[PDB]
């Protein structure tokens, strides 16, 4: 049986303040820049809608140098920090993005049509942007987060796979790691081996996978290590209605509609697709620059942070305003050419990650540590190299960051106020 | 006279926890996939517009086998499950679908016209979409719930029908059936039955019958077992207002106009229709991954499952987003074209049903046996084949996920929290 | 002086509960369809935009037949029904309407012009539709509503009427009828006797008359008997800006503009007028499926049903859903023709009535019998031929609808819990 | 460590009042209109798009001639203002704006292409308006207002940076002055610096900086006086979305597309930029014209008024009317010339600053003196030339404005009312 942690975990009456200085990241919102030839990233993939996983690193409270050691015995007991408070501020004006495709299947305008559409010929692909749907959340807790997303499925042994056969789907469970995309209003799914096309989404998701947090999986955790805290918000509404070009991988029974005849002949492709918009930003609606306090969790880990972990998981697209700068390639003709200027795309992301954490004591006796052994073998073993070195995620490194003065900062200021004593 | 279950049905103070693992829907949005000469399904219809009814089966708590059995007389007694807390979890990303029809009867667009339109020829149907209107709803129960929706009623017998006569409507009453499909902003009707046309409106219900809970109906009920709570949420606006081709069923009164000439001569179709348009989707607003507490039923079934039956009736569209993927026939070629892939459609959808039971005791007296009997005779006959076998739902069996240690649970956790003691 | 109903009526500690069984309206949205030759009404126009009032009737308290009746004495008193409670049941899904004309009065849209417009020739309407504006409305008394609406005044004895003069306006107040519409965007006028064209708004109203409820006389109203308590909800925004065609009127001062030439020699039609638009529905902002506790009236006479009669005046235009519905002249051909189908146009209403009504006691003193008979001189002679047979509205029959346990019914059991005992 | 200033600063029972006539700011809203041989300004820039940034010169209340002075020894103490509450009155009438260019670097629609577009030549440009994102914003401290915003790096001394490479980012923080212009949608940027172009924005913003307040930096601020209460409300959304013209600066990837031919083989600019939109403005939205009661401060300066000073910064986008007048040439002729009328814009700002002050006294100990020192040496020179002569801001003298009779002013009865005694 799991237990709350509040039952085998001590709390103390210090508190310490932790907190980065000012994170800061500048890219391209679309793609990475790099070298033709090579493969090196010269400009990084820096757009609003992309996860920022912050892989937290806490000073070991077993090694760290306490003016007082008397309110615990070092002998029978260990250290934990306990995560009680967390401000997630964010820097740069709210306001929303936008991404296309030079190429993107579009074939016509379904929404509403004067007249029967032509006919799709070779390449009917057009130009087209639209603003994403907006997405704000936040995850907490001491194993990285876990999404959900649709994929290509293994098929079933059996008739061949016809060649542009419809490919089997299958929901899978990926860790989600810095730098993911988010579900844009298309949902969330492996664009690359689930469209051939490369032409169905903006160039941002084209070649990605959209995950989508699993909140259901995680919450049903039945240690509750991989969240003990989250704030989600997303809205969206459909723009604008469109076809899909390409030919009827499926096509529409024909008990469905009377046949037509000379334009109506021939059914036009009833692929449709709609354009998301996730509407209008606003202040009143910000989830973060708030401080959240982390005191009665919903899973039995109340916000323990074993390993001296913690992760951060963001998305917010309030504030994915790119930014156009172009050179000039010669400053002399008074004339405009377009020919004359370089036009170039960057998106810049500004975080600053605050925190307030609880030193916390346990007595190693038998039952816990039978307990926290089957929990998590690598705790006691850690206690008297990296398991997630495949993932990549925004290392935070916090060990010289902790203060005793909580006074001395604003996350610290409030959370005196807010408990009092 | 009925009465309140309050009455004769004893509370004891054991809970058990049951729920789903995690049910998973995939398939076409708007039709099934089958075999052409066959009439196998092969790929199902599986859209965010359908009505999903789960039937839940619960273990016979007089078969059950509990740890104490001291808790009441199995001679005198009998027991029955009492639902006391519900969380239907949704898990995909929040997104709006899409539904359209390649020969929709549409004419011109009426919204605004600055000449008199053309003529109707033979077949101006367009290939149209359009965003269906919002809706998000729960029922639960012990009997399945009830719909209406208005079909085609018998004619009285006189005036021979002169076909193409306008056929005479009915509200019907029907089983709200697991796949069939929510009024979408065309109202509850059987468009197969009413609409010869088969282009009236998309696809997905085009040849389908729309259903709407009969809420009045489902409350009036004396003993209240269809339903014991709900939640109800709709929204929906005019996208787009046109005409419809076909000819004059009932002409315009000229006591109501003045006759035009030249252009104006001919009157143009006033059988307008608008398009739906459910807005956005949000957060804020959804209804599910919430947990439902029954305590006090506004009728007299106060959540006893009699039957040690349960139903589950939902509906979400706010994640009825629709993916689009395509397969090349060729990974040749490094020229678009459309003829190279085969373009399809699939739609997902994620629960997760979770439940809190509280175990209940009814002393078999006279009376007792007299009111039960009345009310339903087979819940006795029962105690110390399937009545519905016509019906089709979601059979959801848990028989075998019955636990009392809510304290293991993210529902359980929830309710003793909730209902401290 | 006039007096509260609470200084002279006696409350006893009787209730009943009384409910229409469920009351159903199927007929054509914008007006009745009757035999040509004829006049007698085949089909009726039912539209959302109608106002629904109902003329309840309910058993004479004083003829009725209680179990007992030691409660009061025959000899000094007599007895009269106060409502008490009220349930407005809706029942189809939200949704909505549209209504326009084949030969709407529209010359140009003026809401942006790129060049001046061309000229108005012989007829240059349009066929237009529009969303009506939003409305939900009820009101409870024991008199018929009243509404008003600007008409065709009578004209000064001088300055004989030129032909084609501008008609004089007039508020009237008048009785409203069950069927009667109300003001969609246009306000509340006679479009008949003040619009000779006949095309200046939809078919539906485009003969009839819009009527408002007048608030402002009805609570006015001395003894307040008609309309003791409502509920008003309307919304309505700009969609188009259009123009008339038409000739000037009344031409504007060439003081408000300087001369054109060449095109803007001539002054396009500056008479404007908007098309409205009811924005989206929703569950949310519904008036109705509450119940209303008419507890304490603003009015002198709180919910005494004079008569034995009470008006229940009803507008929901959230339900305003047309459907379209068409039937094959052939069933042969597999290829679509306009006209092998006529096309048609029904639109259906549901309404469930419910009441819970409380027995009064009047004693009959000399006082007394002065003001009632000043009040209402028939309640006297009625109590130890229709004053309205004018009048229209939906007869409603609840003389055997009466039940004293609340109990069994749904509005009952609310009443109950809300009244505690 | 640093403290709280109700550690040293002592509240007397003293409260004056003080309030700017009324400030009154006319120009033009795009530029400063002047002599094209000279540089004086005749006519200056005027927007609701700039910062206000107010410089509040208070009376010394050391020097100040209180009736009474035995409140105090002005031999161990000294005194200092103390800012308690603060009403930013606006006076125009709530209003929306509107910025173009004549030139505006827009090639095309992306937002929805029917074919497509043809080929940027040279100067595609378009004369485009828009309408900013809406922002209200209220900061207040004793030190001036902090931003940030991204301008042209240093480059690191390597590689080159060839003529029209994309030149590096860096946040920059800034001082916030009076006039300044704030992010309007593009997000807050040197466009000058990072846009050769010249017609990337509208006028208004295309050669100036948009800065954005810096809140994170402010508020982590150790004694906290740069702002010591703010207000801040801003909301945005994507009315279009288009194209920029110009060269390729960074090319797509080819492997996240697959070649056109023909029309698309030649990929358009997926540049794309968004047009933004602060949707309506509201008054239930106001954030000005209410007070302000700067009593718990979340930063260590409780509203203290170091130097005499005040700092109130304001930016107000709902009132940004711009109100066009044009006056004739000649009065003669009756008939429109588009030459006859001279067209111009201007802009209106108008504000009302009123404050409520507590006189505070400080006991100049040691360590007071020590930590005074510490924070601000000037703070005891001046006790017992402008440092910020170079930086610009709305200078407001309020020595002669103090009045101890707060009854006789709104923002004083106010206080009164709400601090009760």
């Amino acid at each position: 049986a799991v237990v709350s942690t509040d039952e085998y975990v001590a709390r103390t009456n210090i508190y310490y303040h932790a907190g980065t200085s000012r994170l800061l990241a500048v890219g391209h919102p679309y793609f990475p820049i790099k070298k033709p030839n090579n493969n090196k990233i010269l400009v990084p993939k820096v757009s609003g809608l992309q996860y920022r996983v912050f892989r937290i690193h806490l000073p070991d409270p077993n090694k760290f140098g306490f003016p007082d050691t008397s309110f615990y015995n070092p002998d029978t007991q260990r250290l934990v920090w306990a995560c009680v408070g967390v401000e997630v501020g964010r820097g740069q004006p709210l306001g929303v993005g936008i991404s296309g495709h030079p190429l993107l299947n579009k074939l016509d305008d379904t929404e509403n049509a004067s007249a029967y559409a032509a006919n799709a010929g070779v390449d009917n692909r057009e130009c087209i942007s639209m603003d994403y749907k907006q997405t704000q959340l936040c995850l907490i807790g001491c194993k990285p987060p876990i999404g959900e997303h649709w994929g290509k499925g293994s098929p079933c042994t059996q008739v061949a796979v016809q060649p542009g056969d419809c490919p089997p789907l299958e929901l899978i469970n990926t860790v989600i790691q810095d730098g993911d995309m988010v579900d844009t209003g298309f949902g969330a799914m492996d664009f690359t081996t689930l469209q051939a096309n490369k032409s169905e989404v903006p160039l941002d998701i084209c070649t990605s996978i959209c995950k989508y947090p699993d909140y259901i999986k995680m919450v049903s955790e039945p240690y509750g290590d991989s969240l003990f805290f989250y704030l989600r918000r997303e809205q969206m509404f459909v723009r604008h209605l469109f076809n899909r070009a390409g030919t009827v991988g499926e096509n529409v029974p024909d008990d469905l509609y009377i046949k037509g005849s000379g334009s109506t002949a021939n059914l036009a492709s009833s692929n449709y697709f709609p354009t998301p918009s996730g509407s209008m930003v606003t202040s009143d609606a910000q989830i973060f620059n708030k401080p959240y306090w982390l005191q009665r969790a919903q899973g039995h880990n109340n916000g323990i942070c074993w390993g001296n972990q913690l992760f951060v998981t963001v998305v917010d697209t309030t504030r994915s305003t790119n930014m156009s700068l172009c050179a000039a390639i010669s400053t002399s003709e008074t004339t405009y050419k377009n020919t004359n200027f370089k036009e170039y795309l960057r998106h810049g992301e500004e975080y600053d990650l605050q925190f307030i954490f609880q030193l916390c004591k346990i007595t190693l006796t038998a039952d816990v540590m039978t307990y926290i052994h089957s929990m998590n073998s690598t705790i006691l073993e850690d206690w008297n190299e990296d398991p997630l070195k495949k993932y990549t995620f925004w290392e935070v490194n916090l060990k010289e960051k902790f203060s005793a003065d909580l006074d001395q900062f604003p996350l610290g200021r409030k959370f005196l106020l807010q408990l009092g004593l």
